[PDB]
RNA sequence: AAAGGUCAUUCGCAAGAGUGGCCUUUAU
RNA sequence: AAAGGUCAUUCGCAAGAGUGGCCUUUAU
């Protein structure tokens, strides 16, 4: 079973218990799970990615590098990189389903495990990591594009035009506690739009997206 | 002069312009300054710190490791570790004076410089880093303690007791725009307290501290 | 950690930038 | 990234825990 993953990883563990720990969620084993390895892998993987980002990024301005780095270490991207490994069929869990949060954390812990198993050889681990994902990362860096959210876009418009910030007002809150529906109002000067979502922010983001369009019509 | 810093670092650079760039603020050189190196150094050092932290921490709980890690990569701590280096006498800058934010950023950039100049040798750089600071880090980790802020403590108190959170509002704002004084009000149930500070958060932190007392005195 | 506004101050013919304080938005 | 409250759900005699939703605090 593990031999398969080791083959996809291109690395054979000296300590197989270290590899399964990385693959084990707290629900399956409360004494030997990946939580602490995840803490380490996050730092480790963060380093490998930044190093690539600094070398190959077309734009080295902080406002570009920071948002892009955040995406390159996001759960989303990690799940994207993990596909190749098929972690979903090596992961051990009980009270839960192997969602994208679990996958991303196991991905991080998995890299910490390799690092440790190899006698804490960062250089070796970085290369193994690059041999597997360098191209995929450089690819995403080349097609890198920072995109602002509506709430941010809106206040930059209003701070430019009237040097003021839009007022977000909570209008309604319906539904059961585990699935609420929020209706918020965005207002600037005398303009006001509405927005709804499953969270205040989502609702405000919708509201803001409207106030922008509203303002375009002038 | 650079030779003096290399002796403190315990490493001789092949590319001196690299060491120089790490020491150079944008005010002194618009084209070759430490901004990008700082980006990378932060990631590299974060990894050095975390690795030590997962191996030597008294407590491995997320709620302990996280707050503690935050302090271990904070500007405050880096200035502490950087003292020994006397970076203040090596940093190049025009517009301003070498403050703790500068020192902290140059500390990070410097390690990025060492990393790159050594041909991206992570193991080497890590050991050089430890040779200089492992002792100080282990010591801080041994004294490691999570310090909660008043606002956090207040809502945990009010949420345990009443399942509700305190509320803040600004009472008044005094002084010039570049030096304001805020007076804020903190409340829970029928209890209200005031606090003042150079910012809303400082004011609220102060107000929260007062309300905690008010609650103890019942 | 990044983004916008703003006050002060510094460099600058200008453009524009540095530094310090404040407000807000985003991400983790 | 961490902390606290809350709803749902799963495991549990209980304590307590896991997973999903929401609110909030902190840090960068
Ligand atoms: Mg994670
Ligand atoms: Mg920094």
């Amino acid at each position: 079973m593990l031999e398969q993953l080791e083959k996809k990883l291109g690395y054979t563990f000296k300590d197989k218990s270290l590899l399964e720990k990385a693959l084990t969620h707290v629900s399956y084993s409360k004494k030997e799970h990946y939580e602490t390895l995840e803490f380490l892998g996050n730092a480790l993987v963060n380093f490998f990615i930044v190093d690539l980002l600094v070398q190959y990024s077309p734009n080295k301005r902080e406002g570009f590098l920071s948002p892009l780095k955040a995406y390159l270490i996001s759960e989303e991207f990690f799940n994207l990189l993990a596909q190749k490994l098929e972690l979903h069929k090596f992961i051990r869990i009980k009270r839960g389903k192997i969602n994208e949060t679990i996958i991303g954390d196991v991905f991080e812990a998995l890299w910490a495990a390799v690092y440790i198993d190899s006698g804490r050889d960062a250089n070796f681990t970085r290369e193994l990591f690059y041999k597997l994902f360098k191209e995929d990362i450089l690819s995403a860096i080349k097609e890198g594009r920072v995109k602002k959210d509506y709430k941010t876009i809106l206040q930059e418009i209003t701070q430019k035009r009237w040097k003021e910030r839009p007022e977000y007002r909570l209008i309604s809150v319906e539904g059961p506690h585990h699935k609420k529906k929020f209706i918020v109002e965005a207002k600037i000067k005398e303009y006001r739009t509405l927005g709804e979502g499953k969270s205040k922010k989502e609702a405000e983001q919708r509201a803001a997206e409207e106030l922008i369009k509203l303002l375009e019509e002038s």
